[PDB]
């Protein structure tokens, strides 16, 4: 059953649970030398993220089977997630494809913006191609992280206007924060503790998007790169 | 060594890999999605060679920019794959040689640009509107998948200029030897390719084939099948 | 569809990718280790294309063996890279389509074999002795990096036969169009290449160049520099 | 300083510590469907292993700098480790190389065998090319795992005969078992709990070498594939 109750996560499998004290020393992995003073520890290594995304793609493929759906990348932060997910989905679909098979997905990009420093401004700006191209489509939203859940409640509310057939959510990280509004995704990678994470395309003020691993920015990093 | 700032002149550009008119590989030489075979004539550039060439391209870029902050601008949707592999190699190269005193090399931007229907330019370019004044006084590197007619870049560079950017240089994965070409050159260029419409590595025919790993030629049956 | 069992005849083998006499790329098209440039003339087959072709080769192998247990035999040292990429793609392909009732596809074996000094065969083959009776009554797939003179395989297949194996088939990454060739054919073959001594992708000149990612031609200066 | 006191690990950095209760559900990652009944959980995902090996290669490169050394792959189980380590070492060395630079390493293969089912037989068989080629060389031994430490004490004892200049050890896993003889490596990936692991080239009776992740074989798997 293709999901279609955004925020409920009706039949979602549990994420990898990342505990409050989980993670690794900066010296356990490769870290850009200059980034090292601004990071407290590695939370989730690049490699686990890729391994986990692979399974998500499989989970997704198993739900949609062969139904055409349309993947929306919520830019800029979900870019890493989205490229990884696409890679894996294509390989899984195309490895099992026969001569009579069909293409599986279309791809679309929406820039979504709300954060200043480490907090939501509680407002939301969006820029995309005209979303009327989604009318009557199965749509899969790909979001790097769910934090307050404001981005998605607000974004999914906007999507209701355009007569989309189904809306489902894939999320890489979900943060256990008391600021969360209850928005659950339908496919979820990791549940993480309440700290601001950078890397794997996630930023603090346009910095760290290039960091391979998901890490916790320390206070000095937050101060140095404050808006 | 200087940062390019003559968009379209490619003043000091290295030669791309030249792909001859007869170059290519049979579909059965490589992995090809089963349903796609009947719509392709051949593999023009394998995924792996594309990736190895993006790697060198990123090294060229780093040899020009050095440690100078620049802003990388992705022309969606077709440049995604190119842009992705480029970020990956640039970061590794920049971050491998980085020292504790170093700083990040680039910012990343996305503009969606559209002009094709089937295998031809409509001659009009749709630019999805975003305020680009964050780029005022910045070095910008445009990342484009392909130069064909050159219309996309001629028009987009006019647009960009109005934002009072410091410099504009162009990274292009493919450049097509078509008579339609208006003469727009890139400053870093992956391959020079024969005049055939290509799909794969994020390049589509009517939203189809983007997921195809290799750069291949769509055949006429596929062009008719997927006509808009 | 049947398991090959005529070592050297390549009875039903698919055609390899043909690399023409003039095929290749300039060293500056790809990443090349700085100290290696002066010893190479050109890139013959980029790393990425090698990898894409091993992928298809593994698919061919799986289309022949299906779910039948077989034993993969790595001819060290030069076949390591080839063997590695082959294991990777075979497992993914086998394990992606696997069901809960499935079983593993293959075992993996290693024999070290040696016969070259500089760029020529000594005409005598050193086989590092191991008891291979674990292979009695088994399908064995030999993985060899290159067929040149064909001496390695002719001799090694004689050796292997004494162990009373069920079948012997050959996977070869490269096969060289040299007049020295004794006619030994493989059953799965990656590329047919011109008659030049090649290095990279685990293939050496006197233990040098194995780490080089691309298959390139060593020049005469490098052959003289590293002469034994 | 190139290490040269095999078993002491004189100046070794601490490994990633993998706790007794650490790991992931089989359903968190891709697992060959048929292997799933024979595995209790994932211990260390493929991706963390690769990320960790990358840093080891860096650690190694930093010690040897530009001195020629010779890498010995202890077959069959250390194959995955060895190929990963080589990949990363070459890229790190060749990325920083200049025109006047030199090749960094030679490579050699030694088959070492001692286990039956999940235990050492307390004997050791070895097959390699003539190790006299190591005379006067810096040698780096690459071993997938240290368990009883019998393989390496015995192997390093054999190497003393051949006038090797230096012997250093790189190890991917070290198991916290009371059966351990005290042999420490000089470069170490992970400290792991006391269970028999499979995957990433590590087997139980030639099975599981192809499993991407490092996992704990369950009792049913041990029984099914008993010698
Ligand atoms: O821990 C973090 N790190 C980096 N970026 C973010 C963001 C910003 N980006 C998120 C959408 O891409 C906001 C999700 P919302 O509206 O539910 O808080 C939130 N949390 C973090
Ligand atoms: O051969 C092709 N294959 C697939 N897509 C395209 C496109 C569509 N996209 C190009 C910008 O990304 C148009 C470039 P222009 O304006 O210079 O002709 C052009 N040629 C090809
Ligand atoms: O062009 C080359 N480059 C590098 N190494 C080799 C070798 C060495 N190794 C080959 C077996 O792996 C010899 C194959 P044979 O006995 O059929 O000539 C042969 N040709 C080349
Ligand atoms: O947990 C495990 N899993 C798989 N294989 C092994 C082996 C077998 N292989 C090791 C050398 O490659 C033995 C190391 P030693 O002599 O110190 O016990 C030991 N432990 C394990
Ligand atoms: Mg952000
Ligand atoms: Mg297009
Ligand atoms: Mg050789
Ligand atoms: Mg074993």
């Amino acid at each position: 059953p293709i999901p279609n109750n955004p925020g409920a996560g009706e039949n979602a499998f549990d994420p990898v649970f990342v505990n409050d004290d989980d993670g690794y020393d900066l010296d356990s992995f490769m870290i850009p030398a200059h980034y090292k003073k601004y990071l407290t520890k590695v939370l989730v290594p690049n490699g686990v993220i890729k391994n986990r995304i692979e399974k998500l793609a499989y989970d997704i493929k198993k739900v949609y089977n062969n139904e055409e759906f349309h993947i929306l990348c919520l830019l800029k932060g979900s870019r890493g997630f989205f490229t990884a997910l696409l890679k894996h989905l294509s390989r899984i679909h195309n490895y099992s494809a026969v001569e009579t098979s069909k293409p599986l997905f279309g791809e679309h990009y929406v820039r979504v913006k709300s954060y200043c420093n480490d907090q939501s401004t509680g407002t939301l700006e969006i820029v995309s191609e005209d979303l009327s191209c989604l009318k009557g489509k199965h749509v899969l939203i790909v979001e790097d992280i769910i934090d307050t859940g404001k981005t998605l409640v607000k974004f999914c509310e906007y999507l209701k206007k355009f007569e989309i057939k189904t809306v489902a959510i894939a999320c890489l990280f979900i943060k256990r924060t008391p600021l969360w509004n209850g928005f659950k995704a339908d496919f979820v990678g990791f549940s993480i503790p309440d700290h601001f994470v950078v890397g794997y395309s996630l930023d603090y003020n346009e910095i760290f998007r290039d960091l391979d691993h998901c890490c916790l920015v320390n206070d000095e990093g937050k101060k140095k790169y404050k808006a």
